[PDB]
């Protein structure tokens, strides 16, 4: 195993901060085994070309920004579905995340198991916070980053507090 848990989105666009808030809230609630970096990728998208590479299993957490589906809803997409989802031109950083998934496929340094714990926003406007609708989504997404870790048998320990 070698795992990244990568938070992404705009830390300025209300709910778009959710992908980052997931990984901040994971660090502050769960100790992980050594081989699980939590990493904030604040506003990057494209820069992560090198970081997302060569990892065995990568859990992204992000804002999906758009579908015809209700605010605050969760979607889980697995390896093949994730580049396809991020073809969405309405999702700005995510379009560069799509070209990271292009470039990882171009090198072949694409993971064994990409997973995306992705969240629909509510307001997505230039102020900071989540909406209440998406503040609530931190913990269902923690439970799905934790479920995704458990797909590889990686248990994680609440604060190492027991």
């Amino acid at each position: 195993m070698r795992i990244l848990v990568l938070g992404v989105g705009n830390i300025l666009l209300t709910d778009e901060a959710i992908g980052v808030r997931i990984v901040e809230a994971l660090e502050q609630r769960y100790i992980l085994p050594d081989y699980v970096e939590i990493l904030d990728g604040g506003t990057a998208g494209m820069e992560l070309l090198g970081d997302m590479a060569n990892r065995d299993h990568l859990i992204i957490a992000d804002a999906i920004v758009s579908k015809k589906n209700t605010p605050g809803t969760m979607m889980i997409l697995r390896d093949e579905e994730v580049p396809a989802l991020f073809t969405n031109k309405i999702s700005p950083h995510q379009l560069g995340l799509a070209d990271v998934l292009s470039a990882l496929r171009f090198t072949g340094e694409f993971p064994k198991k990409l997973t995306l714990v992705g969240v629909i926003p509510e307001s997505l406007e230039p102020h900071i916070g989540l909406t209440p609708t998406v503040e609530a989504m931190i913990e269902p997404a923690l439970e799905q980053v934790l479920a995704a870790l458990r797909e590889s048998g990686v248990e994680a320990i609440p604060r190492s507090d027991s």
